[PDB]
């Protein structure tokens, strides 16, 4: 049945906060596993508003990096600004300096945002906070401290990149970027070296995927990597460059291209030109990729429908009531979790039959006259506008291969009310809810001897703003059953945040 | 988890019996129903070669009537092969004579009334059916064969669906391919005071356009509403331009699915552009109305290839390892809920349609007015398909539902039960070893006050070495538990469609 959320709690995700000067002591309930050593670094809107100049959008706040650390069963929380050059402008001319995503700053040229409000990985010894421009942000895991920005313009020939490169066991990073006919390259950057020289000054682009449009490139959030293979999802979500103005105002969507999917051998570093073709959606967030007996197995968060997703998430819309929430997302796109398999061994002999002959599969594809190759989906997870979103698997050693376990946070009509457990092979799920409760990204973070795919936890930030309640705390689930270990209540609120990482130590 | 049949029975399916000169009594188990009293009626091939020439078509066989009786927890079986032209020209000439859907006969145009697919009531009359101008009248308690009735007689039509739609009254809707190329929807009246034939007062009350002005879509049922009529135009295309039926079929690779609603009350084609990718389609489930959207439930083939490709009766009789190996490229078998919305509103353009609370289905209006479905899977197996549905239809046909009843295919082998609830997505399954049933028609318990208070009926082969080589199986439609069977000591070949004609 329907969960409601009447008080409106979910309102706190969207409110300014203040940084710490020092790292706050956490209550702990329950039991922290005195094997969970390290810190949670996550990243999200913390500002939406300088004076009285608003912020419109859900991407516009400025970035706030926060940190849960973890050492013999005790929790520590302490946040701090990025000092990007869109925070530090900001807090100088005292009004909006810099273009958000979803809101015009009112020549050195076109000042594009650094705001890193989306995502932190690691480089070589370093972290990087992220957007999807070009300017990245060296922090310190430690103090929260900002370093310097890196324009990857200055080392590659990409427009922006995504937040979410993958990062492979030995420190190699991938990424995808628009860039110039337009189309999309990969960039590699390798592990630090002995010589101890900065990676991202070795990087280089591998291979480049063709565009469907000479002059209008995708948007791309995240892409797929398997051992041998580059997955990419080019899908009907077009940048109008061809256009006082933000970044929302240049998206359009593409009403009869339906989506373009797109493989590259990986270490042959070569386009394969395989045209895969099926209906249109929008995709953010790949769960994983892997190969199954020449077939590339590609697990999909999906919004059933062209129009763009970001559509829905402007603050005003998020901040409103619950029935009025509920209202404005009946013609949204519906959210879909989908399994596309995609045939390596293109025989023509096989044209107008389904080549996916995989015996665990209802995934289908077709192989036209035109040589176009027609894919339907295996649905795994489906739910009237409640979204199986922002995915996580055990990275470390199930990414790029074989799996069973994703992990979700539930959006409700967009609103993030509970965590959700999904086995991919027998569509089984499992699902934490508390009322006026709404979770952020869970992280997996493996017990170290784990020989078993979902033995380990998942970390959850909760905000929790009931009358005679703490108003935001850490959750940790056991990753078994996704029933409740411990929790770390904080005396602060926390706004919403999109993605971040465990740092072991 | 893949059930696995190396043992081979399935091949009993697609073997000839005699028919019988009167009904023999079944060894009953467990407790028939003693509020089941009636006839289960079902058509299916029961003779698979004349003499030393072969049919080679699962659609090929002659026409076979079943018939279980029960009465007072009781039950016989009956059995007579059809007195079609094709039947009796083929008994009196010792060869096959009629072309059959995939069995070319060698020496105007003579279409096969080999009624094999299903039976329905027309007026106080019952019709054994294929997909031709031709039906058979025949003796629901004898089972003899009555008359050969050519629709061309009454309507402008090629043929008729073996699918028709029955209203409480006795109305009865069918579709079939014209000419000015089109679909015509066929309405026979009920029996009226005047006692005149239903089917000399058929007409045409609707007509739907083609996709291709030469080239209609093969078309085996249809959706019914008290308000609407739902046709889905596929890309199997029946090519007009020694020839079987098969050998004129082809697949459109670009058309994908072509969705059409008509005004059922004031008898219009609505211009709807409902499109979709491609699948295969032989069976609505139900339609519905809920807040002026058309609920479709259809089970899905995914790709264009004709799925009648992989019913060769070679192929059905291979060996287990065989049958798997050749379904490993097919269309795979999907249960879909598509929701077309009546109210198509430009201000709307580029948006989901489909404002329903309870559904995933979507509906993207474009700018050159097409509508986008796309499905909400209710049911989805690898190579196991949820196929010839049944509901509580004298209740629930055309009006809000939660329950279908399926026959369980596993690489094109009837092996299981399947009850689905639509809204929930909950299955239930029944299977035994060895054995291979049939359709299952569900009966209403007469004090029913829920949906599913009843039984379902299903005819299984069963030919272990030691054991009863095929039973008439009784389940509680409540999870699909075994009530009863009624087994007989002969074979029984593969049956398609049914009912239950109570008394
Ligand atoms: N988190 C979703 C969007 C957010 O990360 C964001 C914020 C600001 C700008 C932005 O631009 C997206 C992309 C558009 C195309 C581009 F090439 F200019 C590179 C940048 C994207
Ligand atoms: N249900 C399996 C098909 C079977 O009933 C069958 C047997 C023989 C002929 C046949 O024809 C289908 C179709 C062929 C073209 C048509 F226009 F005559 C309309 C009917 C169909
Ligand atoms: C935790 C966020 C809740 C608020 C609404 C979220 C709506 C999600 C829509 C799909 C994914 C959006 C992109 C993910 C965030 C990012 O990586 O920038
Ligand atoms: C009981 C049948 C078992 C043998 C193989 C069945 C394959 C069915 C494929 C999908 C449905 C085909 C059309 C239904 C039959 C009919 O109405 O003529
Ligand atoms: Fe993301
Ligand atoms: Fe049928």
């Amino acid at each position: 049945s329907q969960v409601e959320h009447p008080a409106g709690g979910y309102k706190k995700l969207f409110e300014t906060v203040e940084e710490l000067s020092s790292p706050l002591t956490a209550h702990v309930t329950g039991r922290i596993p005195l094997w969970l050593t390290g810190s949670l670094l996550r990243c999200g809107p913390g500002l939406f508003e300088v004076g009285s100049e608003p912020f419109y959008h859900l991407f516009d706040g400025q970035a706030l990096l926060h940190k849960f650390d973890f050492k013999e069963g005790h929790v520590t929380y302490h946040r701090r600004f990025i000092r990007t050059d869109a925070y530090v402008r900001a807090m100088t001319e005292k009004r909006i300096v810099i273009t958000e995503f979803g809101t015009c700053a009112f020549f050195r040229g076109v000042e594009v945002t650094d705001n890193a409000l989306v995502n932190i990985y690691p480089v070589g010894e370093d972290y990087y906070a992220c957007t999807e421009t070009n300017f990245i942000t060296k922090v310190n895991p430690e103090t929260l401290e900002t370093i310097k920005q890196v324009d990857l313009c200055n080392y590659v020939s990409v427009n922006g990149a995504t937040a979410h490169p993958h990062i492979e066991n030995d420190g190699t990073v991938y990424n995808i970027g628009n860039c110039f006919s337009i189309a999309y390259n990969i960039v590699k950057i390798p592990p630090l070296q002995a010589d101890k020289e900065d990676p991202i000054s070795k990087s280089e682009i591998v291979v480049q995927f063709p565009c469907s449009d000479r002059f209008k490139p995708s948007y791309v959030h995240s892409f797929g990597l398997t051992p041998n293979y580059i997955v990419f999802v080019e899908t009907p979500v077009k940048i109008n460059l061809f256009k006082g103005a933000n970044y929302m105002d240049c998206f359009e969507s593409n009403e009869t291209m339906g989506v373009w999917l797109h493989i590259a051998d990986k270490k042959r570093k070569k386009y394969i030109n395989n045209k895969y073709r099926t209906s249109p959606f929008n995709l953010f967030h790949h769960i994983n990729t892997y190969e199954d007996h020449e077939f590339l197995i590609v697990d999909l968060c999906c919004w059933k429908g062209f129009e763009f997703v970001y559509n829905y998430l402007y603050l005003a819309n998020l901040r409103e009531n619950w029935e009025e929430v509920k209202k404005n997302a009946r013609k949204a796109p519906q959210p879909e979790v989908r399994r596309y398999v995609l045939p390596l061994n293109i025989d023509k002999a096989d044209t107008g039959k389904n080549l996916v002959t995989l015996p665990n599969t209802t995934a289908t594809a077709i192989l036209c006259s035109d040589e176009t190759i027609w894919l339907e989906p295996e649905v795994l997870f489906s739910g009237p506008r409640q979204a199986f979103e922002f995915p996580q698997i055990n990275y470390q050693k199930y990414g790029g291969k074989p799996y069973t376990y994703a992990y979700g946070l539930g959006l409700n009509h967009f609103v993030p009310d509970r965590l959700c457990k999904l086995n991919v092979k027998t569509k089984e799920t499992w699902v934490w809810q508390e009322p006026d409760s709404y979770p952020s990204e869970p992280i997996f973070v493996s017990h170290p001897d784990a020989l078993e795919e979902d033995d380990g936890v998942v970390l959850s930030v909760v905000v929790s703003p009931g009358a005679g309640q703490k108003p935001a705390y850490l959750l940790i689930l056991n990753a078994k059953d996704l029933s409740e270990v411990a929790r770390a209540e904080v005396e602060i609120n926390i706004p919403v945040t999109f993605h971040g990482l465990f740092k072991k130590s």
